[PDB]
């Protein structure tokens, strides 16, 4: 029997009072979207509560900005699934009409779903964003698009990627930094470019999206099982390219986590020294973000499902 | 060079109002900047080394940067130079150009390298260059204008990827595909966000990422992109079909003759150099000092960027010798 | 009295009631007010009704900070220029954030607190933004002695100037972002265009203040005095600058709408709501 | 001008001004120097001009500025010229009744009077700033002139009721009577860069240009001590101020002067060790400007005509 290890995190596990209501307005949003071709679908995604993931993760944004995030994650989720999880070319080939539709060059087809969708959150994003927060979030969808060509690659030409590939790639196959980017605009603030560019706040950025992903992969690694041998996992990255038993490639991890907290908690104590109260706002909800998302991600029946009924739990 | 044309083609002006320089110190930091480029070895062949020679880089660096100073034109003609070495090896080569997975998987150790997380091994040419140049420019630069140089490098390296995408199934883009593209397959992006840094001055949040301050970058990337395709559409006939080029794209999906396609690429350079002075007349009425330079920046950049493109060895040899220039 | 037309949107922070009741108790228990008689006509003048006009859109705990920071300024006001002078090297060193205040001064007490309970909620740039106008203020008020001290009407010049900082309304402009939760940045909050829009406000306020409230430092007696003017012709005439700065402010706006980020718009709504919050209290 | 023998009776002691900082002076001194004392002699606000010219104005500008390419440099040493010439030239109600026009040229809502010498130079100066930074910049600097201005209302109070100010009053009004503040305002403009909002009010930051003003302050008030004792009984100056109230000799005011000094340098030096942490490279060329601008200013003082030459000769130099 497999033993799941644990993922301590000393930041504080917290959820937006508006959590119930946003989640069904947002999922309710995402229904009439047509983003989801399958009813089923649309039922796994309401099973998932996407919403709780959003509330968990911005705990202190007042209820109009849960709903905007609710709705980003929600598109998210639906392009992963539907969009990118065979072939590079062909869909590096899909993605410059979504990126005139971001660039707000050019008005979405009454047929496609995603673009509309995006559309509408580019323009609700613009109303309460400055210029300089839009682009800070358009160049982490870009990213983000651009980084799903990389995984349609590994699929491509049948290869588990490397260690060092992966980890690098993770940071933005996963859109954790689109969200990140909506942080300070969901709170009504605004870091400025030295606050938001600082290496600091930048390190601490890169270590909370490591911790995400990392968090994400030991938890979806079973229901990923059931869809292209759970290739873009670190579970399997690290059991491939160490011959490691599933076991211990679970523990390897851990590990990793625990390391990242640990560096985490170090550069939180150096950013301490000279923090304004925006960048510490910012900081406390990357720490909301990675402790929401554990406490989300063991729970969501997304993930908790796909795991044998003989898997032990810390 | 041989014909490729029942008639000889006329190249069509390029009109442009903006100011036409070139740096002083051009001369000497081409053949520095050069040296820089031979000594890197990212570029394999004698041959090759000696057609960038040829091409005077430096001299497309000293007109689309003249007011800055010595060790800036240095440091900006290094990165053209690593630009148009890895464009030609790399991003247009046999082994990775020609299929969008191939491509795909070369980038994280280059990325890894550009965020500052990896040593490159002592026989990886580009990423020990380019490990070289960002430290140089963290020298002269703040950390968000490291990033934004950064992000424009990575947007740079993820677009690649398209253009081999088209290549591996043979095909040319359609019009709008390829004018939204041709922004951030080109690195025009990647010298821009040097332009702040090159003058030693920056331009804050809200003043970089105003519409109007981006309006006008965007419609500069078009021309200087237009110009280049135009100018450069007669030595990329030679590799892959000039598939990623204006003049093929609009012949192509247009049904046009070259001629037509030439004449229909000016007149999007004349409708961007017209849309760039409306803009400007807007943004004049509340550019702070900062926001005014680089958007003579701009200016210069696509006025010494023609200049370079009608007189480059790298653009000019390749077209037939009965072709009639503007 | 001729009226003051304003398209301003007329708004009241739902908390006004509340807000005010806890903030006159913590000027009550500032002892910053001496007399009995003082405290009661405080409780009655709503300060933060003011407060709630002016400020209608910040949450709860932003507009009992401001209808505080209301109250001090009210009661400082009721509490020569040498004296003047040298009575502010003390506030000034509480404001540098450089000593703890003594038991001594009720104002330097609560000045101390109001800075602490701003920079809680403040990034320094935001905190010394309304340092600054504060030091502004505190200054100012040596110029109305000087002109007291030797019994003079200043010039319709120099009290238009010096009006815009006698009435510490920039250190109620410099909490508007911070109130709303939101940061202007430095080319955002200095652009020519929303300095512009800000001193017309702050005109509006002083020229409004003056003509409702209508003795030596009044826009309506400096017109008089200095123009040879009749005080019903000194009032038309202050009407009349009334409704040319609404003028300005309203082409300068249509200007700034070209250009403006979501904070500086936030903050221009914000000036808006000042200028007719502070007529709807007068009135 | 001055005696053979100590006004003590005691041969005077000046005590060293320690500071690690780096001596560097402007390689543009002497021509900028000759133009800008050209440019206060044509202003016509000089009416005093050859003890200007003997105190050699530009080789401060130069050595609290040497970095700053010619022009910035020239503009920088006519601001420093107007500075000298209005503290030299300019009862409290009649000194705060003649502010509010010069602030009125300073803030543009007024063209000065075709006779008014320094609100025609002040609003040159302004014009030339504009020209070369951004509007923050420029707001940053006039904010600082009209806090030097008022601070001049808080001189003529003392002055008028015939009071040394206290120690904790005076080193407080000391830092914004002195216009320190308006020359560092331009270190970043005299650079061709610009601080950012939070990058210029970090506390970090504002810790370490207040006990650079305070450094020169004090310094000024040591060195001019002698000069001072001629204008109002050297009222406003340190010496005086801790003499009088912490019932010091005048020898142990100088000595007590420096110990402030070294504890400042020292203070200093903490939090620039902290600031290096975080700083970026714009605000690291403002704190180097702030070292140049300290030690700039004691190799200026010490080897100034305006300030030795009223000691007496048996006075005992470091
Ligand atoms: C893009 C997306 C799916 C969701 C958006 C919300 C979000 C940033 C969640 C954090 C968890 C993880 C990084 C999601 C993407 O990975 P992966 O594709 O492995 O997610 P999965 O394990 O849920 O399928
Ligand atoms: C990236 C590079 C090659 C040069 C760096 C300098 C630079 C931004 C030049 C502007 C011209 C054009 C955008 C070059 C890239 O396209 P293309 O591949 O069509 O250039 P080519 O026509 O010279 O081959
Ligand atoms: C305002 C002025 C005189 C010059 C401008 C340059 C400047 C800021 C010099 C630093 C030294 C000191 C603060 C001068 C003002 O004090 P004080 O009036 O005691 O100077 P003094 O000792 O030269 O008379
Ligand atoms: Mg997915
Ligand atoms: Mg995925
Ligand atoms: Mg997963
Ligand atoms: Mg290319
Ligand atoms: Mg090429
Ligand atoms: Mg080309
Ligand atoms: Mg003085
Ligand atoms: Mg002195
Ligand atoms: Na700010
Ligand atoms: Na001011
Ligand atoms: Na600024």
């Amino acid at each position: 029997p497999l033993h799941i290890p644990p993922l301590p995190c000393p930041f504080p596990s917290e959820i937006n009072e508006h959590a119930d209501a946003v989640d069904e307005e947002s999922h309710t949003w995402l229904a009439a979207s047509h983003m989801l071709k399958g009813a089923d679908t649309v039922e796994h995604f309401r099973r998932s509560k996407i919403g709780t993931l959003a509330a968990r993760t911005n705990p202190t944004v007042p209820r109009d900005s849960l709903r905007l995030i609710n709705d980003w994650y929600n598109w998210l989720f639906a392009f992963d699934d539907a969009f990118c999880e065979h072939r590079a070319s062909a869909l590096a080939r899909a993605l410059p009409p979504l990126l005139e539709i971001l660039d707000g060059r050019r008005e979405p087809d009454g047929s496609d779903a995603f673009g509309l969708a995006l559309k509408e959150l580019l323009h609700r994003i613009s109303d309460v964003a400055s210029p300089a927060q839009v682009d800070r979030w358009r160049t982490t969808v870009k990213e983000y698009l651009f980084a799903q060509i990389w995984e349609a690659a590994n699929r491509e030409v049948d290869l588990i990627p490397t260690p060092d590939d992966y980890v690098l790639m993770r940071r933005i196959t996963g859109a954790t930094y689109t969200c990140f980017a909506l942080i300070d605009v969901g709170g009504g603030y605004r870091l400025e470019a030295e606050e938001w560019h600082h290496p600091d706040v930048r390190t601490l950025s890169d270590l909370a999206c490591d911790l995400i992903g990392w968090d994400n992969d030991l938890l979806s690694y079973a229901k990923e099982r059931g869809n292209d041998k759970a290739r873009h996992n670190l579970v399997t990255v690290l059991a491939t390219h160490k011959s490691l038993t599933l076991q211990d490639a679970l523990l390897e991890v851990a590990q990793m986590h625990n390391d990242a907290v640990a560096a985490f908690l170090d550069r939180r104590a150096a950013l301490d020294r000279w923090a304004t109260l925006p960048v510490r706002k910012y900081v406390r909800g990357l720490e909301h973000w990675v402790r929401g998302h554990i406490a989300f991600s063991l729970g969501s029946a997304r993930y908790v499902g796909a795991w044998p009924d003989d898997t032990r739990w810390p």
